[PDB]
C-alpha cells in the first residue's frame, strides 16, 4: 500500500494504489483507498483492510453528526483531534495485528491565508498526531519510495495539477519498488485513486485524468 | 518467483521471471534464474537466491567433471540422482531458511522414442525427486498460478514455438496473481528468459521472440 | 473446501462442493455450503463447520428480522454490512481455531442497470468485506485453483447455464488439485449444489442438472486426455 | 498414502496407491509405491517420500550386493533384520519428521510348506518388525480403513486373481475414505500399482488387468 | 531528543530540539517539544510522541480548569503534583513502551525571593518528582550530554539572556553526541525552540533571537 | 551508514559517509568505509565495524596474493567470487549481531568496451551476490534514499566529475533522512570519501574536490 | 541509600543521606529522605522514590487526620499499624519493582518511663513489623555497613548530641562502602539530614550542627 | 571504571581512577587500571577485573617477545593489531559476561611529525579499533561525563603539565556524575594513577603531582 499527500498554491490533493494482498498474494486489484470524508477533507487509510475501512466511514459519520447537532462544522483542529482518538481506541487491537494508520489530507476554510490553507496531517498507533510542515507525506510500505521521489519532485509544484502529477508519479515510483503497492495496470484500464481539495471543496479526480498523468509517466520512462 | 517447464513433441522449454524481492521491496528487475547446465539440460532454481546461483554452478561443474573423467556424460537418471543429492545436502540450511528449490529440464539422447525424450523433473527439500508425466511443472511462489494456467493452455502446445509461448503465457499469468514473480517490463525492456532444449542440444531462446509472445499475450487481454 | 460465485448476464450464480474432512480422514460427502439467505441472496461459506452453519443461519435470520420490522428488505450495502458485523464478531473465537469465511452473492433490485445487477461480495476474518468486479470470487482450501481455471472459462459465460457450467467446472478443477474438495460422486450421484439468483429471485439449482453438466465435464476431459500426451508420449490408457 | 499387502494360496501381493500430495494440495496422481526389491520380495513404504525412495533403492541394492559378494542370496530372515537395521538408522531424521515406514511381501523359496511360503513383515520407526500371521497388512494414512476392509473380504482370496481384486478393492476402500489415498482415476487411465510373488518370483501386475478390475468394483458399487 | 531548563536570576529558561525519529528515520524536523501551560509555567515532554503531547494537553486544561473553579491558580506545589498523578497513571501504559517523562519549568509567583522565584522539576515514571536545585535538568536521549555541557557553562548563566544561549549551546552539544536529538538546521532555516519565565510570565522566545545565538555558535566552533 | 557506487561513461565511482554509532550516540565523525583493494577495485562495507574492517583488509591481501602467486590477477569475476565466499564465511557470526555488507567496484580491463568496463557489484549476507546493471547501488541503513536520489539524478551522469556529484548528492540525501549516516560537516571540515576508477586505475578523490561539491549541494538546497 | 535511626537517654534521632542514583549515574545529591510526621514522629524511606515520597506524605496526612477527626492523636502502636497497612498495600506493587520501605521513629508521650520513651520501628514488605528494642537500627542499600558501625559506637551515645555524631558516622560509613550511599559533600557544602525528637517535639537537626560532627569525623580519620 | 587519554604538543597522557565494585558495594580504592606496556605505549582497562589485568599482562609480554624474536619493535599498527586480535578472541566470554575493553595511548617513535606523534586509539568488543584523531577518548562507565568535560577544556592543552590537569580534572568530573568512578580520596591519600608518554618514553606520573592538581581541582570547585 502506498497513499500519499501534498500541498499545492491553493490546495492539497491526496491519492491512494489500488492493490491488495494476502501474503505474496495479489488479492485485489481496485480497491479504493481514498475518502472524501467531509466537504473539505479527505482520508487516506494504510494496514489492515477492515479497521482502515471502518475508520473512515464511522469518521466521515462523525464530523456530520457534530455538524448537524451544533450547526456548524468543528474546526480543523477538532477534526484532527477526533481522528486521532479514534485510532487511539484500536491500539490495543493494534497490538494484535489489527493495525491502521490513516493519512489526513485538509482545506482549512478559517485559515488566514488562503494559499497555504492546505493541510496534511499523519497518525501513529497511538493516537499521536503531527501536522505536517515538508509540503507533503505519505504512509503504508511503499512510503518511504514515495517521499524520496517526491522530495526531488516537489519543487515541480505549483497548482493543483502539478500537484497531482507529482503524486501519481509519486505512487508509480512506490510501486515500481515495493511489491505491495499497485502500479497503473494499462491492460485491465486500472489507475490509482485521487482526490484534490482547494476553497471550493473536495472533488474525486476523474480517472480519465488519471490514466492520461500515468501513461505519459509510463512512455516518459519507456525511453 | 516462478519457473516453468514443459514438454512439446521433440523437446522441452524452460521459462523463469526475472525478479528478486527482499520482504515487499522489489530488490532486482533483471535476474536470470533458467541455467544450461550441460548441452542436454536446464536448470531453474528458486528459493534463497545464494543458495540457488551456487547449485546452478556447482552442478555444472560437477556434470562437465564427470563426462572429463569418465569420457562420457553422466546417462539422465544419473544426472538427476546427483541433483537430488546436492539438495539433500542443503537440508539442515534449509531448515535455517537457506532453502532452494531446483526444477530440471532435459532432452535424454538414449531415449527410445525422440519424440518424446524430453524430461522435466521436480525437487523436494530433502532430495526427493519425481520425472514428471502430465506435460509441465512449475516451482517458486508463483508456481500453482502457473499450473492451472498451463493445465487450461497445454492442449495448445505443439512444437516448440507454440510450447515457448505457452510458458510465457503461464508465467504472465504468475506475475498476474503472485506479486513476488515479475511480469514483462514494457518500460525498460526486460523479459523472461527461457532456454529449449531438443536432439540438437540446449540454446537460450532470443529475448526479441519473448518480446513479441510477451506483447502479443498482453495486447490479447486488453 | 470449494465455494465459487460469479457474475452472468441478468444475475449471478454460486455453487459448492459437498465434502467435509477432519485431518486426511473423508467425514461427509453430502454437507451443503450454499444457502438462500433472502429471496435475492446467498451466502456459501468455508472454515469451521460448526461456525459456517450458525452465520448462515443467523444471517438469514436477521435478515428478515429487519424486514419484517421496518416493512422493507434492507438494501444491498446494508446486508453487507450486517455480514460483516457477524464476522468480525467472531475474531477472537477465529484466532481460537473456530474461523468461518462467508461469501455472499446476491442480485440487486435497486440496481440502476439490470444486466449487471449481479454481486458478488468477499470477507476476510476482521469483517473486511470486498464487493468484487471482476466477475468472480471463490473462497475456501481450493478457491486458488477455482478462480485460476475461471479466469480461463469466464469469457464462456453468457447466461444462467453457461455460468452454471463454468461455475461447476471450476468447482471440478478445484477437486482435481484440492484433496480438500470434493468432486462429482459418480457412484453415489452426489453432486455440487448451486443457486442461481437473477431478477426472480434465488432458486436452488435442480440436481439433475447439475449431475449432466458434471458428467459432461467429466467425458469431455476423458476425451480430451485420450487426444493429449506428454510432448508426444502417452503414458497411460483407459480400458 | 495406502499400500497393501496379502497372501494368498501359493503367493503373496502388494499394492500401493498413485498419490502425492503437500498439505491438502494434490502434487502427484502417478508415483510408485511398490517396487520389486528382489527376485522374490517387494517392498512398499509410506511416509516422506524422499526417504521412501531412498530406501527402496539402497535395500535393492544391498539385498544384490550380498548376493554378488557371497554367491547366494541371503535367507528372507537376513533380508528383513538388514531392513529393520535400515529403517532403525533413520529414526533420528523420522523424529525430525523425515520418516518412512516400509511393507515387505516376499516368497520364501526355502520355507517348507510352498502354499504358505508369502511372506509379510511390518516395521516401525525403531526398526521393530513383525511378520504377519493374519494374512494381510496395510502402512499409510489409509491404512486402517484397507484394513478393516480386507478383514471382510479376506474370506474370498483363493487365488492370485482373487488376491489381486481384494487388494484393489482394499486400495478402494481407503481412497474413499482418506483424502491423502488416491483412487482409481478414469479421466486419466491412472490405477494403483501391483507386484504378485509365487515361486517363480516377484513380477508387475500389468495395469490392463488392475484397470479391469476396478471398473469392476466401481461398477459393483453403482 | 533533548530537552534542558536552566535557572537564572530572575527566571528559567527551558529549549527542546525539533527532531522526530522511527528507528534510525528522520521522521519530522520541525515537532514543537516545550509548550507554554499556564502564565507562569512550561512542560517540555521526552518519550512516546502520543504520550507526550496528550500530558501538555492535559495538563494545561486541568490548571485552567482548576483556576476557573476556585478562582485561584493552584500554588506551585499543586502543579508539580498534578503533573506527577498524571505521569503515575500512565505508568501501566509506559510499561508497555508508552513512557512519556516531562520536565517542569516555572517561576513561582509566592516564593519569597523573585531572584530565585525560578523552579525547575523532573518526574520519573512512577510519578516521582524532584525540584532541581543545582540550577539545571535535562530529559531525554541526549540528557546527559547537554547536562555535562551546562555543568561547564552554567557559571556564564548571569540573567535569562545568557541562560538562553547557553540553553542553545547545550542542545547543540546534545545533537552533537546524540544521533536522535536535532542541531540547528541552517538549509531549512529550523531551530530549537524555547520559552522563557520571569515575574511577566512565560512568553516563546522568537526563533530569529534563537537562530542568531545558534549561528554564533557555530562561527565559534569553526575557528 | 551510506556508501553509495555509480557507473559513469568510462568508469565508476564509489563514496562512503564518514559517521560510526553505539546506539543513539555518535562515537566517529571521520571513519573511512571506502577503500582501494587493488589497482582496478574498490570496496566500501556497511555493517559491524570490526568485521567490515577486516574484510577489507584481508580481501585486499587476498587479491594481491593470487596475484604474486600466479603472476597475473585474477579476472574480474574471480575477485567477485572471492569477496562472496569471504562473506558467506561470516554467515554464523552475522546471524550473531556481527553482520557486514560489502560493496564493490571495480574497472574491468579485458572488457570489451571500455566505456561500459565500469562495474558494480552487491552482496548478500549468505555470499549471493548480483552485478548491478541500472547504473548504481548503495548499501546500509541510508541505501533507500540514496537510492531513491540517484535514480531521480542518475540522468546528468555523463562523465566522471558529475558522476562524482550525483554520488555526494546522494550521500547528502541519505544523511538527510537516516540520522545514522553522517553529513558533510562544515564546522570541522570533514566530508565524505570517494574513490573514482577508470582505465588509468583506482585514485582516491581529494577532499578539496568533495568539499566543493557539498558546499555547492547545501548552497543549492537553502 | 542509608537511613539510620537510635535511640538515646531521652528521645530518638533519625538521619538519612542525600543521594539519589539511576543505575550507576548519580542522579541527585540533595534529596531530603526524613520527613517529621507529626509532633513525635520521624519518617526515614528507602527504596523507590515514588512511592516514597508518597508514603511519607500521605502518612503524615493520615495522622493528622484521625488527630482532627477524633480530637486526639493515634496512640503510638496505632501509629505503627497505619504505617505498616499502608505498606502492605503496596505489595503487589513492590512485588513488581516498585517497593519501597521505611524506618519509623518516634517518642511516645504516654509511655511511663520517659527516659526510654523513644521509639524505633521497622518494616518489612508485606507489612510485618518489629519494634526494635537493640537500639539502632536502618534500612537501605547501606544499612549493613551502618549497623555495623553502630554496633561498636553505640555505647558512646549518652545524650541527643553523641547520638547524633553516632548516627552522623554511621551514615559516615555506609558512604564508605557503599557506592549508592552518599557522604558529606565538603565542595558543595551537602550533609545528611536528621530529625531529633524528645520529650519537647520532633525538630530537624540545622545543617550547621551536621557539618560540623562530618567535618571532625573526617578530621578523625585523616 | 574511568580511564581517559589526551594527546598534548610532543605527547599522551593516560590517566585512570582506583575504584573496583561488586554491585553496589565499593571492594576496592587503589586498583591501578593503567599500565605501562612497552617503552612507548600505555593501556588501561575497563569491565571484567580479571579479564582486564590479564589483557594488560598478556599483551606486555607479547609486544616484547616480538622485540626480542625480530630485533626490533612492532610498528605501532602491529601494535594496535595485536591488542585488536587479544580482544577479538575474548568475544565469546565477553558474550557471557567477563567483557574487557582497552585504550592504547603511545607515541609513534617513526611518525614524521613529532609534535603530533602522540597516538590515541580505542576498541570495541568485537576488536574493531579506531585510531582517534580528535583528541582524547575515554572507556568506561563514566566515560561519557569525562569525554564531556574534556570537549570543554581540551582546549586548554598546551604541555605536558596542563594536559595531565586536564586528565585529572576529566577523572573528576566522571566520579562526580559516576557512582562506579573514585574521585580523590582525601582522608586515605589516594588518587588517580597516570603515565606520560613522549619521545622519551612512558614514564609513571608520580603520586605527589597529582596529587596537587586534584587538591587544587577540588578547592576550586569549592
Ligand atoms: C496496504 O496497506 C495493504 C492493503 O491490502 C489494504 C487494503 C485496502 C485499504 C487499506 C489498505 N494492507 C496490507 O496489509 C497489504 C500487505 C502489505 C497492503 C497491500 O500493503
Ligand atoms: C524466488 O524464489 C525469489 C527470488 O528472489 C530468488 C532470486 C534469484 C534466483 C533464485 C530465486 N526468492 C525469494 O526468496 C523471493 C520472495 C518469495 C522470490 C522473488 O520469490
Ligand atoms: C471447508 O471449508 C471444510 C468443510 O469440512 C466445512 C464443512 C461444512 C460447511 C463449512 C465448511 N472445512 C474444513 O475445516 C475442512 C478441512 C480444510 C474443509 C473440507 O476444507
Ligand atoms: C504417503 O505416505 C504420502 C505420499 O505423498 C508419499 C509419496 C511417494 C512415495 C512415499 C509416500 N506421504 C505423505 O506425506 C502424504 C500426506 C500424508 C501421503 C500422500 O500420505
Ligand atoms: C524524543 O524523546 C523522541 C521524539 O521523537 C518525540 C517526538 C515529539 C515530542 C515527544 C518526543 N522520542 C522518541 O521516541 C524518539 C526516539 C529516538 C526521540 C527522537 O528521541
Ligand atoms: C554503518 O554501517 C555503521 C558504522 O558505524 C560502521 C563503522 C565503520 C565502518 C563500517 C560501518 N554500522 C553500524 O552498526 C552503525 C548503526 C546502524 C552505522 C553508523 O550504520
Ligand atoms: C535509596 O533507597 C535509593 C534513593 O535513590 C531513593 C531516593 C529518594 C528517597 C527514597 C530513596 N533508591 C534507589 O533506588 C537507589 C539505588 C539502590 C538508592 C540511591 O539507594
Ligand atoms: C571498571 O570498569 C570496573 C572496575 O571494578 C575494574 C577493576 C580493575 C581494573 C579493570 C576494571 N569494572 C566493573 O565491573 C565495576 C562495576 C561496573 C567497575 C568499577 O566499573
Amino acid at each position: 500500500t502506498t497513499i500519499v499527500a501534498l500541498k499545492y498554491p491553493g490546495g492539497v490533493v491526496m491519492a491512494g494504489d489500488r492493490r491488495s494482498t494476502q501474503g505474496n498474494m495479489i488479492s485485489g486489484r481496485d480497491v479504493r483507498k481514498v475518502y472524501i470524508t467531509d466537504d473539505y477533507t479527505a482520508t487516506g487509510i494504510a494496514g489492515t483492510a477492515a479497521v482502515a475501512v471502518e475508520f473512515a466511514r464511522l469518521y466521515a459519520v462523525e464530523l456530520e453528526h457534530y455538524e448537524k447537532l451544533e450547526g456548524v462544522p468543528l474546526t480543523f483542529a477538532g477534526k484532527i483531534n477526533r481522528l486521532a482518538i479514534m485510532v487511539r481506541g484500536n491500539l490495543a487491537a493494534a497490538m494484535q495485528g489489527l493495525l491502521a494508520l490513516p493519512l489526513l489530507a485538509g482545506y482549512d476554510i478559517h485559515a488566514s491565508d488562503p494559499q497555504s490553507a492546505g493541510r496534511i496531517v499523519s497518525f501513529d498507533a497511538a493516537g499521536g498526531w503531527n501536522i505536517e510542515e515538508e509540503g507533503y507525506q505519505a504512509v503504508g510500505s511503499g512510503s518511504l519510495f514515495a517521499k524520496s521521489s517526491m522530495k526531488k519532485l516537489y519543487s515541480q509544484v505549483t497548482d493543483g495539477d502539478s500537484g497531482l502529477r507529482v503524486a501519481v508519479e509519486a505512487l508509480y515510483d512506490a510501486a515500481d519498488d515495493d511489491s505491495a503497492t499497485g502500479g497503473p495496470d494499462l491492460v485491465r484500464g486500472i489507475f490509482p485513486t485521487a482526490v484534490i481539495i482547494d476553497a471550493d471543496g473536495a472533488v474525486d479526480v476523474p480517472e480519465s485524468r488519471i490514466a492520461e498523468l500515468a501513461r505519459a509517466i509510463i512512455e516518459s520512462r519507456s525511453g
